[PDB]
């Protein structure tokens, strides 16, 4: 007789968010530029935030 | 007698949002530019936002 | 007697959202560029949003 | 001048996978 | 002047994976 | 002048991975 029990119940509430900025200037072996100038704003809320 | 219980039940309330810019600026072997001006703004919510 | 159980229900409510920019400026070989400007606004709620 | 760009890959991805994602095998063994 | 780039790779990703992402392997071998 | 980059990887990545990521292997062996 063998009869384990292994995760039973698995419930995911999950996400990804991704801003990607790959290279804007570019470039590998002969690169230029004047400014960069970064201001970007980020408010994010993670987890649990059910109101109830 | 083998019998086993694996992963009963699984359940995925999951996404993936991706705002993606790959090379804008271009470019591997000689690349030029002047002003890269970055102003974005995310407002996020991820996991559990229930509100009963 | 051998008679597992895996998985026995599996339940998916699940997105993919892209927003792509693939080489806007181009290139690989010589690219120019003058202004690179970014204001991109993102508002994403993601996993469980059940209002109730 | 000279300018060489030799097999590039240039990939963008976005991607969502949920549910059973993995492989099963029984494989019980007999006698 | 002479510029090579050779085999080169560039990779943006955004992924998300739920669920049952493990292989599973029984494999009692009988008696 | 001479400019060469062999072979180079640019690997900008996010990622979320839940539920179960681990494998399960059994392998009881018999009596």
């Amino acid at each position: 007789v063998y009869k384990p029990v292994d995760l039973s119940k698995v419930t995911s509430k999950c996400g990804s968010l991704g801003n990607i900025h790959h290279k804007p200037g570019g470039g590998q072996v002969e690169v230029k530029s004047e400014k960069l100038d970064f201001k970007d704003r980020v408010q994010s809320k993670i987890g649990s935030l059910d109101n109830i």
